[PDB]
């Protein structure tokens, strides 16, 4: 029931991520522009690291018990040191992406950075009633974030190239569905309520993961720079 | 006597965090100079971050237990955590106000870690005897910060503008004192010496920390740039 | 036989990573171009935080035990705290001598990332067979690592000043080498294998060390910028 009806999703994470930095590996070797590089050189860490994290998840150095509720559960603090280092490459990259302020940017990440350490503290709080608080806050660090991200990643994300606006209103919309989904999936699996098995969040997280991971990559490079 | 005396303090504590960074969102939500958003980005952070590390010592998830002198301590290794990333947000504010090199920022910032991380383990080690010389170290590192600030955030905080050498007099007076203000508070209090009791170190780090928190917020932001 | 027979090695090691430090803080106190500066500021860092890392190994707060193998193994996870900072100090510090680009830097320092905090799961994993499942992952991102060094700090590290191909090709090899051996090393030893005892495993590390840090560090400086 916990650590062992889904490897499955987590030896077929494992696999995803890795093929996928084996890929930006073996695609970005070449490289001219420094700007260009820079995006690859983003495209491939977010990979490699949320490779090594889903295999302790698989290995099972990255899945610990925290009582609560009544019972011990099982919380993959290993999922939570996966976001805490790709959420902010990964929001580096589309906010250079539209070439932003070092204002915006240093609010944007240390936002991120109270969404993930806080979300974190929350999935592993022991009193059921506080670990809804917590969910509360990250998320509003979370609302602030997208905030931003859509209201800005628009505006500040057109005036320029003919596609801007185009491509951009394509990347918005997958980045905010996508990652809104980590909230709610969050909310209504293991780690915080019992509406959904840990053997489906799994799945759930897995496809999540794969997706924002390299189809963001993906996407992401795509946008020329 | 521990986790319980004091949440008052704690939740006095919370408040003004909270309500301190509420006011800075909403009175930064304007901003022209994308220079004048990185100051306004920066005095956010820190109320944020200081406000869910509060909300933590409150609930009791930052508040843990530490073998030393004889009995079990109370140790808030979450107000540890606090300041792990505030003060050098809050460093990174002063430097960049009178505009100092990528060295002495570097310098700086690492070197306030050393303060910090040090300090930490300091407060988390079961030996008496040790807990001193961490006190030590940190303080070295810390007494080392405040050397460059004071000469420095003085000469090198002159040759500009007409105030310049003014306001500056005023901050570097405030942020000497009130920084050597948790070195020792720190050593007379529960976490290091016992001449202070639980109960009173709260409050006095208490005010400590709104001070430094907001009111450095404030009078910093009110220095242009 | 554990936190004991090697006080020694680790009680000469702070002596001679303090003294180095003490050494780059009286004689780095003046200092002219801004850049110089930054790469006294790193040099200086690098021993002071490898100096506290080394006396909470001497102390004993950075000394644990990890079941595996079948019986209880000392690990000095205060070793990977050292090089989780140093190393990438250091990485900066070289990249910025033959001035590379912020691709090549994010994709190194991240890359020695993945190196060391993957080496420190490893170090930590109870289940003999995976501790050399992550051997080989950080491996592989030392290798990476390294390989950018080496094609790169020789080119990209040539096309200059007269001597830069010259004191390149000494600060290579000496890298290279120098770095290879803690991989080496660790796998021999006690907190991989078990054919060095930990006695002098740490005597091993401990040259490793000081000569990386300071070694390193004068060659470094004595390379002008
Ligand atoms: C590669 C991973 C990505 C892009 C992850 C994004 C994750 C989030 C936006 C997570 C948000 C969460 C909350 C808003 C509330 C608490 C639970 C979290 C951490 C899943
Ligand atoms: C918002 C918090 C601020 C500005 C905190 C500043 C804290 C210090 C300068 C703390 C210094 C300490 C020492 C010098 C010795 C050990 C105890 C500490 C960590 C309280
Ligand atoms: C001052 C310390 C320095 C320059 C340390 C460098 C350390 C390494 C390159 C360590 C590498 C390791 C591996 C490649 C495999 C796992 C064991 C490690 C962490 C020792």
């Amino acid at each position: 029931i916990t650590g062992r009806p889904e490897w499955i999703w987590l030896a077929l994470g494992t696999a995803l991520m890795g093929l996928g930095t084996l890929y930006f590996l073996v695609k970005g070797m070449g490289v001219s522009d420094p700007d260009a590089k820079k995006f690859y050189a983003i495209t491939t860490l977010v990979p490699a690291i949320a490779f090594t994290m889903y295999l302790s998840m698989l290995l099972g150095y990255g899945l610990t018990m925290v009582p609560f509720g009544g019972e011990q559960n099982p919380i993959y603090w290993a999922r939570y040191a996966d976001w805490l280092f790709t959420t902010p490459l990964l929001l580096l990259g589309l906010a250079l992406l539209v070439d932003a302020d070092q204002g915006t940017i240093l609010a944007l990440v240390g936002a991120d950075g109270i969404m993930i350490g806080t979300g974190l503290v929350g999935a592993l709080t022991k009193v059921y009633s506080y670990r809804f608080v917590w969910w509360a806050i990250s998320t509003a660090a979370m609302l602030y974030i997208l905030y931003v991200l859509f209201f800005g990643f628009t505006s500040k994300a057109e005036s320029m190239r003919p596609e801007v606006a185009s491509t951009c209103k394509v990347l918005r919309n997958v980045t905010v569905v996508l990652w809104s989904a980590y909230p709610v999936v969050w909310l209504i699996g293991s780690e915080g309520a019992g509406i959904v098995p840990l053997n489906i969040e799994t799945l759930l997280f897995m496809v999540l993961d794969v997706s924002a991971k390299v189809g963001l990559g993906l996407i992401l490079l795509r946008s020329r720079a």
